[PDB]
């Protein structure tokens, strides 16, 4: 059965929030199981696309309507301006599930 996860929301790093170059940072999302049933064991939340900032943190295999924090440890480009990231949820075996959520940074 395949599951479901929902962006909550920004705890650290919002569309709106500059961080100088080349400084490091963590990026922290909060999100839930909006599936029906526990998600599987051996999921985790993986990087699909756009800049980068590491690719795959494992989070745990949550309850139905359950909220989880979810954090990756990151750093900003070297260079001035605007950058966004994506990622997504991801199965043991490889099947990618769930909203994509994303990482935009302005550097200044």
């Amino acid at each position: 059965s395949v599951p479901s996860m929902s962006f909550v929301e920004d705890v650290t790093i919002g569309e709106g929030e500059s961080i100088p170059p080349d400084t490091q940072f963590v990026k922290t999302w909060r999100i839930q199981n909006s599936g029906a049933e526990a998600w599987p064991p051996g999921v985790c939340l993986k990087y699909v696309g756009g800049d980068q900032f590491v690719n795959m943190v494992m989070v745990r295999s949550l309850e139905p309507q359950e909220i989880a924090d979810v954090s990756v440890q990151m750093c900003s480009p070297s260079r001035a301006g605007m950058y966004q990231g994506q990622w997504r949820m991801c199965t043991a075996t490889g099947l990618y599930y769930g909203d994509v959520i994303w990482v935009i940074l302005s550097v200044e």
